Parts: C-alpha cells; sequence; structure tokens
C-alpha cells in the first residue's frame, strides 16, 4: 500500500467528502451477518468501519442476525426441532437458546470487536428498557400460512430513547428479540428488523450486507446486475428471485417506502465494504430508492 | 391483608419516610443470586422491589450472579471440567458458556421481570461501552496460589459513564464479564464485583442477598446471631466462617473499607426482603460498618 | 407498632407501588383545613406525608385555610363586622387583618412544620411573582345574589411560574390572597382556590381534607356513605347537602370537569390520611371522577 | 420636567453608563426602612428603582424592617411589654405578632408596589426553604449584657438557592425572621441582617436607606458631613455617635470588612434615592469602603 | 452638567423606565451612517449607547452605510467609474473596493469604538458563516429599469444563527455585502439591508439615523415637521420627498409593514441621539407605525 | 482516478482512522499562506480541507497571512514606505491598509471558498469581541533593535470565546490584527500568531503551510531533508537556516514548548497537503515535538 504515490491517496480521501456532508450527524443502519461475520479479517474491518464512521460524527446502528450459530447450538444441545414448511418451530426453549445465542455470543464478539477502537458499543434487546416491542407473525407454508411460535415482526419502537442513547455517542449493537404486548419475548427477523429501525429512526441510509456482488435481474446473467432501482420496479421483480435475496429486498422495500432515503445492498464478502459504500463512488452494492 | 386496621396500614408507611430521605437521590447496589432468584414468587417481588425504589428517586444497581446455572449449562453441552482444588478451570470454552449463560439468560429473565412495570431495566457488562475491566485473579489452593483461567476481579470501573446511565433513570442489571487491559474477557465473582460497584459509584448501601437470616458469631449457635459489626471486628472473625459466607463477608469489608456507609447481608428467602431492610427497623439482616 | 409481623409490613409497602407508579412526577393538590390543621398531632403527620410525597419524586401543593383564625384575630383587634345573609363583609381593613393571618401566621406554621423534614416549603400568595390573580365576587344571599367586599375567584394562574416553582423541589404552600386586574388584592375561598390550581397545573390529584368520613348520599343515614361518585351525579345531588360539604363538593365538581383525573373528599381527622387515600385500598373518603 | 432642554436629558442619562457597567449582572442588597418606607411617594418611587435596577440586568435584594409596626400592632392587641433597658423582650407572643405584621403585612404592600411593574417581587424569610437561620443574641443593657428574648442574628445563609431566586429574575423582599438550629423561629434587627445577607451573596453594593442626610462626623456641626470613609476611621468613631446612626453603621463595617465593596448610607428622604446613589455622582450619602 | 439640581437628575432617570420594560430583551436594529459616522464626538457617543443598551439587557444590531468612503478609496485607486444614471456600475473591481472598505474599514472603526466599553462588537458581513445572502436587483432610471452590477437586495437572512449570535451577549456590526445563490458577493444598499434585519430578526425598533431633524410633509415649510405618521399615510405622500429621504423613508415603510412595530428616523447630529429617542419623550425624530 | 482498483480505495480509507480518533474533537490551527493561498486550485483544495476537518468533528482555526498583497495595495495608492534594515515601518497610514487587505481582501476570499461547502468560516481580528491583544514588538536590525511602528506579538488570548465560537461549529478564519492595551490596533506576524493562537487554545497540532517541501539541515543537500525533529535540537540549529524558514521554525518552537504536542511544516504547492499531513503516513512535512 506503499508504493502508491502520495497525489493520488489524496484524491481518494478528499474524494470522500461529498459524502460525509451528507451523513454528517446522521444514522446509517448496518444489517450485518453472513460471510463479513464469520471471517475474522472482514470482521476486524466492520468494527474498525463503525469506529470510523463515528470519529466522523455518524451515528451508525448495527443490527446483526446469527441463523447458522442458534442451529449449531441447538444441535450442541441435542434439541431436536420440528419443521413446518421449511421453518423450525420456535418453542420456549428454542428462543431461549436463540435469545443466549443471539445477545450472549454474536452481539458479545461484535461489541468487543468495535469497544477495540474506543467504549462506543453497546449491546441491546427489545427487551432493555421497552426499547422495542414485536408482534407475533405467522408465515405461509405452500398455501396456509401458519404459526411457527415464538417468531415476530417488529412493533413499536422506542424511537426517543434509541436516539438518546445515539446522540450520547454509543453504537447500539442490537440483537433482535422483543417481548409482544404481553411480556412475552419472540425472535425477529434481522432483516426486517432492520429495516424498521431504519425507518423509526429516520435514517438517512440503510445497508444490507449480503453475501453477493449485488441485486441480478436475470440471475444467473452477468450482463444483468444493476446498480440502482426504484421500489415500484422493485416490487414487480421480487416474485422472480432466489430465496435467499427475498428478506433482503423485502427490507429495502419496507424501509424506502418507509421514507429511508436509499437502502444498499452490498457485498460482505469485500474487506471494508461499508466504507467503500459510503465513502466512495465505485461501490459494487445496489441502491434502493422510492418512485 | 385485609383484615389489618387501616391506622396500622399508616404507621408503617410513615414509618418508611426517614429512610425515604436518607435515599433519596442515592446509589444501592444489591447483590442479587440464591433462592431470591430461584424461586419464582421472590423474584417477581425482587423486580416489583426495584421498580419501587426507582419510583422513590432511588438509584438501584443489581449485580447478579449464576454459579448452578453455569454448571448445568456446561453439562448439557457435555464440557467436562478440570478442577484445581475447588475451582473449575474456566477456559475459552467455559468462559463463552459463562457469559452467555450469564448476559444472555440469568440477566434476560431480572430484565424482564423488572420491567414489566416499566421501562426501567438494561442489561450490561464490562465489555459495554467499557464500563469496566478486570484483571487476572490467581486463587489459594491449600498452599500455592495457582491459575484457574479466565478469571479476574474487577479493575476500573467507568464510573462516569455508569452515573450517567443511572441518572437517565435506568437500572443496570450487570452481568459480571469485563474485558482485561489486552481485550481478553474474564469472568468475575459476582459478590466481588457488587462490592467494587458499589465503592466506585459511591453507593449509600450496599445489600448482599444470602441464604442465611444472617451473620452467625458461632454458627450454630441461635444466641449468636449479630444484628451490626464493624469492619474490624469483621475482620478478625472471618476466619473463622463457613465456606459460604466468606465470599459474601468479603465483599462487605470490601465495600465498607472503601467508604460505603453500610453494607448489609440480608435473607434473600423472605419475600420483599429489600423493601423490609430499607424501609423498616424489624429486618432480619445484619449491617456492617467501619470501625 | 412492633408485635406487627414483619412480613406484613413488607406487605403493606409493597401495595404502595402501583400508586407510586402513578404519581411518579406527578402534582397533587391537597387542600388543607379543619381538624388536620388544628391538632398537633394530625399537623406533625400531615407535614411529614407532605415530606413524604416529596421523597418519593412526587410534586404536592398545599392550599390552606383558615376561616376561625380570621374571625379570631378580629375579635382581638376589636373590629366589628358588617353581615349580609351569614356573610362577613370584607372591607379593606378586614382583608389587611385576613392577609396578615393568612400570610402571617396559618401559613408559616405549615412551612415550619415541613421544613423539619428539609427545604422544602415556600410559602406564597397571588401578590408573589404575579401567580395567580383574582376577580371579584358576588353572593347569592336568599334571592339578590350581592356584594360583600374584596372576596374573589381565581382568575388567572401563572402555571409556568408555578411549575419552575415545583420542579425545583419546592412544596408551595399557597395562601389564598391574589390582586384583581387593576391591583388590589381579594381573599379567595380556599376550597375553590385549590380546585383552580389543581385544574390549571394539570394535576392528577385534588385532595380535600374535611372534618367528615365522606360524602353521605342521605345523611345521616350510615348506610348511605359512598366510595366514588361521577360528576353528573354528583351535579344532582349537590342541592341536597349540609351547608359544611357544598364548598368541599363545588370544588371536586370544578376540579374533575376542568380535567383534573380525580378528586377525593378524605378526613383530615384521620392520622396520615393522605397517606392512607394515595397508598392504600382502605381509604375512607371519597373519590369523584368525570362522566 | 418639560423645560429641560433635551441635550442636557441627554447627557445624564449618558452619565450613567459607568455605574451600569459596573452593577450589570451583580447583586445589590438594599436595607429599606424609614420615611421612604411610609410616605406614599417615596414608596412608590422605591419600587419603580427596584423595578428599574430588575430591567437593567441588575439584581436587588430588599431587605426591610418595620419596628414601629410592630409596636402599634401589640398595642393594638393590648398585649403589655416588658422591658430591659430600652428593649422589648420579644415572649413568643410577640414574635408571633412581630412576624404577622413584617411577613404579613409591611412585606406584603413592597411586594405589591413593585409588582405594579411586572412579576419580579416575591416575600420570604429564613423559614422558606431554610433560606437561612437565627442565632440567638443577648444584649448589653448598661452592663450585663442580657437576654430579651427571641431575638437572633442570622448564623447561616443558603446562598446557593437565594442565589438561584435571583438568577431566575425575581426580587426577593425580605422580612428578617429565621429558625434557629432547632427550627426556633427568632426576630432579626434588619440593618444587621441586610449586612448579612450583602455578604453572603457577595453583592457588589450595600445600600442602607436611612432619614439623615449622611454621616456626619461632629453632629451638629454642618461642615462636618463626610462623602466616603474608610472602616478603620469608620471604627474609632463608632463610640460617638447618636443612637440611631449606630446599627446602619454597624452594618456597614460588618458588611465592608467582609467582603462588600462598599456600603452606603443614603437619605431615604430623598425621591429616588437609590438611582441618584447608583447612577449618579450627586449623591448625598456616605460610602463606606475598606482600609 | 453640574449646576444641574439632583432632584432633577433622579427624575430623568426614572423616566426612562417605561422604556426600558418595553425594550428589555429585545432586538433594536440601528441603521448607522452620515453624521454621527464621521464626526468624532457624535461616534463615540453613539458607541456609547450601543454599550448602554447592551448594558440595560437590550440587544443592539448596528448596520452601516459607507457611500462617500468608497468613492474616496476609488479615487485614490484611479479606477474609472461608470454611470447609468446616478448609479456607478459596480464592476468586480468596485465590489472588491466596496467590501474592503466597508468591512475593512469603516465597520473596524465602529467595533474598536464599541469595544472601548467590553468585548461586545463583532464585525460581520452575510458572508460570515452564511448569515444572510442577496439577490441581484436592477434600477429605475428615467424609464427603462437596468443593470449596475453587483448590487442587491436582502434576499434570505438566517435568523437563527444571528439570533444566537445576540443572545451570546454580542453586538453584531454589520457590513452589507453577501453572496447570491451561487456564491458571488453583491453590495447591498445599508438603509434597506437595515429594514430587511429588523423584519427577520422580529426587531421592536428600527432606528435610521440621518442627518436632518425629521420628516418634513412640505419642505422646506417649518410647521411641516411631522412626530408620528402611519404606513398608509407614509406611502402616498413617498413620490414628494427629497432624494436624500426616499430610501430611508422606504426602509421604515418595508420594516413596519413587515411586523416591526415602530421605526424612527431620528438626527444623527445630535449627540446620544439614540439615548433621546429610546429613553425620552422629547425626541426630535418621526415614528413610524401601520396603519 | 477511477483505473484504481477499488480494494485500494478501500486501504486508504481505512489507514486515515488512527488518525480520525486523534483529532476527533480536538483543535487543529493551521497557518495559511504561499502558494497554496495564491494558487486557485490550491486554494478551493484547502477550503474543501478544512471543510472535511469540520464534518469529521474536527474543529480547524485558519491563521493567514497576506504580506505580498499588502505591498501591492500600498504601492496602488501611492504610499512610499520607510525602511529600516529590511523592514517597512508600519505607519498609522500602513496599518489602516494593512487591515483592510488582510480583513476586508485576503480574510474574505477563504471565507468565501470555505462558505461554499456550508455555513461554517467566520472572519474575525483581536478587534472583535476583545478576542486577542497585542503588545508592540521591537525588531533587531544589525545590532540595535529598534522600532518599527504599529507591528506587535500576540498578548492575551481570550480562551474562552474562541473555544465557545469553535465548539459552535464555526470555523474562525484570523486575521492578525489587534489592539493593544490602550486600544491601538497593531498588525501581529502571521506564523508566530499561528503559535500563540495554537498554544493558548490546546490545540493538538499546528500545521504551517510553506513553499518548501520540508526542513533541510544543510540546504541544499538533498539527503538533508528530515522527516522529524525535537525542540531542543530545533534550537540549536535555528542559527543556521535560510531567512524564510526562521518564523516558520520558531514558530514551531515557541508552540510545541508551550504545549502543543507536534507542529508540522508541511508543502503548500502540494493540492491537499492538509489532508496528507493529518491522515496519511505518506507525509512530506517535517515534525515538531518536545525534548
Ligand atoms: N439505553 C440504554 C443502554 C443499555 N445498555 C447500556 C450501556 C451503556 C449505556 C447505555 C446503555
Ligand atoms: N417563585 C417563587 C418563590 C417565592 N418564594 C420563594 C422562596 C424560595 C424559592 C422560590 C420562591
Ligand atoms: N456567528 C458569528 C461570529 C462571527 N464573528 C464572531 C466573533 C466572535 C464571536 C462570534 C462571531
Amino acid at each position: 500500500i506503499e508504493a502508491l504515490p502520495t497525489h493520488i491517496k489524496a484524491q481518494v480521501l478528499a474524494e470522500a467528502l461529498p459524502w460525509l456532508k451528507q451523513l454528517h450527524g446522521k444514522v446509517v443502519v448496518v444489517k450485518y451477518g453472513g460471510n463479513a461475520m464469520t471471517d475474522d479479517t472482514l470482521r476486524r474491518a466492520f468494527a474498525a468501519d463503525m469506529a470510523f464512521l463515528r470519529n466522523c460524527g455518524i451515528h451508525p446502528v448495527v443490527v446483526h442476525g446469527g441463523g447458522p450459530q442458534i442451529t449449531a447450538m441447538l444441535r450442541r444441545l441435542g434439541i431436536e426441532g420440528d419443521f413446518k414448511g421449511g421453518f423450525r418451530v420456535t418453542t420456549p426453549e428454542v428462543l431461549d437458546v436463540a435469545r443466549m445465542v443471539l445477545f450472549g455470543q454474536v452481539g458479545r464478539e461484535l461489541v468487543n470487536l468495535i469497544n477495540a477502537h474506543g467504549p462506543y458499543a453497546v449491546g441491546i434487546t427489545g427487551e432493555d428498557a421497552q426499547l422495542f416491542t414485536a408482534v407475533r407473525r405467522s408465515v405461509t407454508v405452500d398455501g396456509v400460512a401458519t404459526d411457527i411460535g415464538l417468531v415476530g415482526d417488529v412493533d413499536q419502537v422506542n424511537t426517543a430513547a434509541m436516539l438518546d442513547l445515539v446522540a450520547a455517542g454509543r453504537i447500539p449493537v442490537v440483537s433482535t428479540l422483543a417481548p409482544d404486548a404481553d411480556g412475552v419475548v419472540h425472535n425477529i427477523n434481522a432483516d426486517t428488523a432492520a429495516a424498521a429501525v431504519a425507518e423509526a429512526l429516520g435514517a438517512e441510509k440503510l445497508l444490507m450486507l449480503t453475501d453477493i456482488d449485488g441485486l441480478y435481474t436475470r440471475w444467473p446473467d452477468r450482463d444483468s446486475l444493476v446498480s440502482e432501482i426504484d421500489t415500484g420496479t422493485l416490487a414487480q421483480l421480487l416474485p422472480t428471485l432466489e430465496s435467499g435475496m427475498v428478506p433482503k429486498v423485502e427490507a429495502c422495500l419496507r424501509a424506502v417506502i418507509g421514507g429511508v432515503p436509499s437502502a444498499h445492498i452490498i457485498d460482505g464478502r469485500v474487506t471494508h465494504c461499508v466504507l467503500v459504500e459510503l465513502f466512495t463512488d465505485a461501490g459494487t452494492g445496489t441502491k434502493v430508492v422510492r418512485g
């Protein structure tokens, strides 16, 4: 990284300035999962980027997933699953495991990585300070939508308390569990919870780290990768995409329709993807705006 | 509770007033473990008492343990232990389990119980916002003090950040894990961590919930239960007590010598023990002051 | 008070918690007169209860009367009265006496009693900082309503200045005198002034200390004492009650219709009546709500 | 006042500017008694001057007396006095009268006069919010100093609470009564209480309204009126002056020695004496500084 | 100024009080030019009056002109002018000169004069902190309105930033230059800029220092000088006045129609004209109100 | 700038993070002159870098020179100079010119350039709000140090007011003129004024833009350019350097000895020199630390 002439290091730094202005003082929600979360080099870069944002006076909020880690813990504990469609039923037992893996293991790693740069990160769920609630969701399994246990969608968000915590300079690292109106804690899909947090906080950008270059119109035609797309066009192509992309795309729609200026699907396999998507025009992600 | 004449309900309420004045605006650290934590009726009463304090403008801080729950999880996961003396060696594997049980299971239950009364509780470890650090401790096993893995004593405490969180009206529920100066997370004995938090925050009282009526000079002589005792006298009798009481008593000494006006050993088997110790002179606990 | 088992002292304390939550941070206006004001034991209990409220983060405002003390001072000064109906005409001379007795004697005693518990109470009239104004009221004497001198109803209240003084932690002790729009000070009936203060400050409760168990439908039928009643029903029975109860009931109507959630007529002959009405369900008072 | 050329109205206004700068944002304690308090034209001018100060961002504090009004009330009430030396013994009965006359009559008139210009004045004694305490004083009667009842000197002053009330824009009008360390209210000489308030608040000036042109070295030699004098010189001539001037001069000494930059003895028989002493060099008063 | 009896110095000071109340805490914009700006004695008096206002808790804002000083500098620099009608075309060269004379010479003198009394004045243009913008204005020259270069009218004003600077206790001294929406700096007529600042800041008064006794209906009939006039009447006589008075009168109309309670045309040849217009009823100026 | 692989744009951005942390919330004083100030491309880059810093929550303070522009204006005005040694005597006439060129021309250009990115810059001298004072300096001309008119060194700095203006988010652009203790304005060398501002504000870095690669031990030996040097070593080589470097080096010594962690001499001929010196390790400047 040293053979690079310094007059060019200068220019890439200077070229960040219009995005520094656009995001100064603003909320950016980042959904973090996939290989950016399981590879050690990408993890440390991700944590360093959160520290970066925060040392620019930008206000990151991290929502994390952890599907595979829950599955591994359930097998270690010998807890046999029930499955309707392709969905595990989350019994009270499974939720306790989900909660202790998400909040007590996965969240901790990111909190510690970020905090290597300063006292920034703090972990939380909807349970803490009543920051958000859940409502039980059913799923559609080849016809009759059905019940699959303590699985929810975000209900209400304590917008005021959340922004107080951010204005105080903290980086909330959110584990997606929250109580319903009766105090019963549900597990919430992390992609959609990111969308709901972004909308409630008036975020400027939703960033969705995913394990793909970006959105493909006609996968796997290479000459079909899009750079930008509107929600209306993104509605009419939703029924066509691979299973893995549906939650990430529904999140971007639910956010951008909800007033978030842009949602982005970026590649988490790229080192410092966040820095390149926010401060560079050479990003590989795809940007969703309204229309 | 209705056959009680109302002129007497009045008097017990009025008799709380001098302790309301003494504790208004003040920090009270409560170590919470034992049967007050495992029995459902005592749990709900404990949570309701934390809500009480907080609706009197008193500032509770809860430090919780969970030794037995860690042990059960380790057996469920089939993780065989190593033991020096009577101490389990906490390998990196054991700490990950300890942390996920303490923060992701035991802390969650108390947060949810308290939050049934309002948005008060928030869970945290030393990892969050760098609130406190640990330093590795060795243990003395019948002679040569020795190493037993990632087990620590509290090092430094971010007093300012902690009191900000309390002045904001929150009830921190602390899980005793914290990073050392190198970012490596240790498990801290909860009794001694309570003592260190109390001293750092300038608490007015340390409350230590324990499964005994109180301190016995000469157990099991009944006519030996003390009501109050000074630290100097409490130093010279320390080498004489049952194994279970040593950490609770060392905590009270380390706190009261450190400037906390009084530490109390109260019985957690009593419903609403906190209310009776703080707002009543008919408490069964034993109070430690300096001298 | 010591032969009472401690597990029962606990329960009556715990049973206060839902009213602590309901009133935390809220304004409670208390009209204080009668035998709770002239008996020494009831006085000290009343003052101690105001200190209690204030050490729970509740915000009491005390409005006091003093009819009989004015009369005694007038006789001591040999000032002969004029009477239309049953009403003394308050000449400029009588008002100067009323003001100096109410503010300079009766208010002082309560300020001093309360302040024995801390720097809480501060005395005031509408004259101070222009906190409220009066408008001259006429009275109805068996037909033609007529003039009886410098006697008023509360006009406007400086809501902002009043709540600043309360948020500062003070317990205003109000003597009901205020200037009209021309600077001429009037004496205001204390019961109705309490109602107007409660409505202006957005109080949660109006407490009216009176020398009776509570409201009787058909006095003196014992089996006619009510526990709760709505304003509409309380309008249609108003023309039926003893002379002494009319101002206390008109106050509760004017307050509850004005948005105060509940007004209460409680017995000031009961030691710590305030504590039992606020923090106990075994109260003897009668509660007025809208409907 | 109209035949005066306007170029000269201009100059006297401009000539106030260096005292506006000196006193902007500062505390001025004014002892107010005598004929400035009993003549209606001088009263209204005094009140208007307090409003003036306050509309210049200056912070007046008024301490008032009222000796003669107490005496008249005692005679109206037929309360016979006891006298040691020339001093009335203030029994509990006399104090109740003193307090109700000072706070409930004399203070009220000034509060109302000032408040004709805005919501500025608020009345208070040491009893309110524990603003100051008294300590019982004995007197020297031709030899053996002796006890004369509930008469005190100011003990401690709640400097913080007092300046909060002033920074809030209020003009405290102080009646000199305060409780001792046991809650027993004493009457304090107003001249000396003014001196103690001035010293406690870090006032810039003490103003002492008195019924004389100013200090005379050798009364009644006309060519003996002084314009300025230091405390050391003012100590050595104290044993020589008329009885009426001793309390006013002891006040100025106790204040200026206590750090108040200057104390002034001005003539309260002069309309707007305060304005002329503060904003004009043509004052008739006498100024005391240290040395 | 000493042969004046002191009882009369008192009365003129006391007679200022109702204007102190009216303007306490309020914004007063002062247009300053003409002989009050070029004569040394009038300059120092003007600066002293700004200090006066500020030491009364009044908030002056000074807008200054400087037409003749620009002309002299242009001749010193040998820059030949172009003239359409009677108007100099302000080329880029002329504006650089105008800006450096207005901000770098004329503004500096007033800043320094005022600051002799304290740290009050601070100089600024629309360029600083984007405090206001300009829009290019054309002029009407005996028919076809035409372009005369970089000359503007005030466009938008950063009301919030301006009042922050004033609430901080500063006296802004404004040089009328500001950028247009494209960053190109224009010179703004000072009289009309004063009117726009007054309206944007919600000033209580606009003061326009001019070199005349006041407005004459039928100049030069002496018996035609007016003391007060409404905007409607001031519209219909505008087409009749001398060239020099049109900008001063258009300013007063644009301000008073814009909600400023009164605009005043006062004589800047009078020492301390500001003090006499604000704090005296013997002013020679003419007051404009709406109607 | 597009043929650069994006994984490398990422790394140079990520490599800025440790200097973002070091300077977040801190003061950086930048002396700005020379060719970075006269070339249009370097000007716009400089202004953009100030906007950059400010959108990272860093607090730049710009001190500017302008020697050559003063000289040109003096010749345009035909003002003949007097010279002792190589120094122009600054008469009152020369200072008025210096002040109007520095504040009214050179400062304006930078204010406008920076403000193209937002409302950040505000121009000021020591005259404004009494922000700093000067003391007359003499010079040493081949022996006898002598007087050269109204030329000064910075005396006192209003540290509090200056940091208020910066905490408010403003970028002060300072023109080095200030009054002495008698109100007489002096011109201050900009290099040394930068050093004094840096020391007074507790800056983290002093940046000195100069027209050279950096400090040469033995100019013009190329193999003599230093990267870092301590003050003690920088004292003993000071008597050896070219005339142009002495003020820049004396500034760095006076700053670093005064507690500023590092002063830097960087090349203003390099586009975005500020960005490369602060956020890159490939800088060409030379850093001065204490020792
Ligand atoms: N709200 C909230 C919080 C939950 N955990 C925390 C740790 C430090 C500061 C704040 C919070
Ligand atoms: N407002 C008001 C007050 C009237 N008297 C007082 C005494 C202490 C504090 C505040 C006030
Ligand atoms: N806004 C603004 C300012 C422009 N110059 C200033 C000098 C001192 C304080 C504030 C400002």
